[PDB]
């Protein structure tokens, strides 16, 4: 849609920031098509990532984090919140302990941080979506 | 790049047929970018598939049939003949007993006909590439 996607913004986050997406995916649900959300210490695509959350529409949500440049341990969710063919809002929200990941509104997921959000300089979201909004809230010190 | 992706064209295929795609992923190989190629049986996307080929970059290609909207038996290959950040050149030549994927000329995979190659009327590329081109070829009788 309106914004280009792979989708790429430098960021800062701390406690308080909340991310915003709103967009819809490329296929429906029968074509499992992805979304994918990437908060990166640096601006460099192959940099590490602080949070990275994937769902696979229809089927179930992976996060993880890349830690000097490996894989660590995969949460597995099959909670679906999103709707097939329909435009969703994703909210994130960096709580003291954990991202909080609300969908059209419904707290939906969380992860504990591994790595404290203040690392973040870049936010990527890409995969079989179009996007409509983007936004990074600095509104607190 | 220049083609819209996800990418739809109306095709027919027969014996003698080439599909010749020509594109580039949207990310570093780390961060496992994937291509899919569906040659469906209607223009609707959520139509019967005759072949789906979905190369997860760097690390797998699987390939399946999807009749009466259920996937049947995945073929699953750990061939990997695409490079990291490169352009790639995909040939697909509809032999009689099978598709057989070339990969920058060389013979990369095979996949034998479940359904005829007339059922299709579709092809859609998409995912996590640019196309610079694509063509079916119709020079056979």
């Amino acid at each position: 849609s309106l914004l280009p996607v792979p989708y790429t913004e430098a960021a800062s986050l701390s406690t308080g920031s909340t991310v915003t997406i709103k967009g819809r995916p490329l296929a429906c649900f029968l074509n499992a098509p992805y979304l994918q959300v990437d908060f990166h210490t640096e601006m460099k695509e192959e940099s590490d990532i602080v949070f990275h959350f994937q769902v696979c529409f229809g089927r179930r949500v992976v996060m993880n984090s890349r830690e000097y440049g490996a894989w660590k341990q995969q949460v597995e969710s099959k909670n679906m919140p999103f709707q097939d063919g329909q435009e969703f809002e994703l909210s994130i929200s960096v709580l003291p302990d954990k991202y909080q990941v609300m969908v059209n509104g419904q707290s939906s997921y969380t992860f504990d941080h591994r790595i404290k959000p203040e690392a973040v300089k870049m936010v990527q979201v890409w995969r079989d979506i179009s996007l409509t909004k983007f936004n990074v809230s600095y509104l607190k010190r």
